[PDB]
């Protein structure tokens, strides 16, 4: 009952409703509070007291609480444990109570100096942006962890690559030579990323047109009016690959019986461009206003190439219409952008 209770059991003559200077070890709150000498609920401090401790910032759902009325004497303390306990585990996504200073910070600037800063992005100890260095198109990336300069392995490790491209085993949390340790091994997947590049330098189609180093999808649509969905998600294939092409509808004849035909003539040395995609006579070819009164609401004037809808894009308005409202969140579709 008593126990647990660091700054508590104020004085007995009206109560002593305070517990002033009460925390769990991380901010120790005020006394700014009642003591209500009714039978329950006579005179809280939610939103009612001094809050010289930074009290009154508790703007979470007070009202689901309800004060915690339905508790008796004790239940009242247990309900206000329970609630900092609960607020206790929230600060981690403020920055209330992110000091820092726990001399981890001073010496990972020793080790961000002796790699002579190569090549770095990020700052303000957020993360690095070290990336691209390699005989061929670099795409990479990087970011900063919690427990560097410590045993801590640095978790941060937000980069280009595979479904297996990620280190682990941190030596002793080995910051310098972060390029060499792990990145140097990435040839595996390096060369399949420079293959990838070479197969879509040209014959421009329908696929992901934005950089999608990360991913691979294959957008052949060479054919008129259709698009050939040859996809090459797959990275670990060395060659011979195969897409869904249902480009032209009563084109699948005659590309169904080339890819039937194909299976002797494969070329899987020679699929990039040669057995794979000239195989089987492949050819490359060459403001948030609604209808209501609320018609305030800004938006990214960038570019709209799909503000028809969210999840539908560059489809009938009739039925696939209202997608999604990313750039404002309001009660409105796309259906006027």
């Amino acid at each position: 009952l008593l126990r647990q209770c660091p700054l508590l059991l104020p004085q007995n003559r009206e109560g002593t409703a305070y517990e002033g200077f009460v925390s769990a070890q991380g901010r120790d709150f005020h006394i700014r509070i009642l003591l209500p000498t009714d039978s329950q609920l006579k005179n809280a401090r939610i939103e009612c007291s001094w809050h010289l401790k930074k009290i009154l910032h508790g703007y979470q759902h007070i009202l689901k609480q309800r004060l915690h009325s339905c508790p008796d004497l004790v239940s009242f303390v247990v309900e206000l444990k329970t609630i900092l306990e609960i607020a206790l585990k929230n600060t981690q996504e403020l920055h209330v109570p992110w000091p820092p200073e726990y001399y981890s910070c001073l010496i990972r600037d020793l080790e961000i100096l002796g790699w002579n800063k190569v090549a770095y992005v990020d700052t303000g100890l957020t993360t690095v942006k070290l990336k691209a260095e390699d005989s061929r198109g670099r795409q990479h990336l990087i970011t900063l962890k919690l427990n560097a300069k410590y045993p801590t392995e640095p978790p941060d490790c937000v980069v280009d690559f595979p479904v297996q491209f990620a280190i682990s085993w941190m030596p002793q949390d080995s910051l310098i030579d972060i390029h060499n340790q792990f990145l140097a091994a990435l040839e595996s997947l390096k060369e399949f990323w420079d293959t990838m590049d070479e197969i879509d330098g040209k014959t421009w189609v329908l696929e992901p047109e934005n950089p999608a180093r990360c991913a691979t999808s294959r957008r052949i649509a060479i054919g008129n009016n259709v698009s050939v969905n040859i996809e090459v998600d797959p990275r670990h294939p060395k060659m011979l690959p195969e897409c869904y092409f249902l480009g032209a509808d009563h084109a699948v004849n005659p590309l169904r019986t080339k890819l039937n035909n194909n299976m002797h003539l494969w070329d899987p040395e020679i699929s990039l461009l040669q057995n794979l995609k000239d195989l089987l006579e492949i050819d490359f070819p060459s403001d948030q206003v609604c209808n209501e009164p609320r018609c305030g609401q800004p938006f990214h004037q960038a570019c709209l190439y799909e503000w028809l809808q969210g999840l539908p894009s560059s489809r009938q308005s009739f039925n696939v219409i209202f997608g999604e409202c990313p750039y404002c969140n309001k009660p409105l579709t796309v259906k006027s952008s």
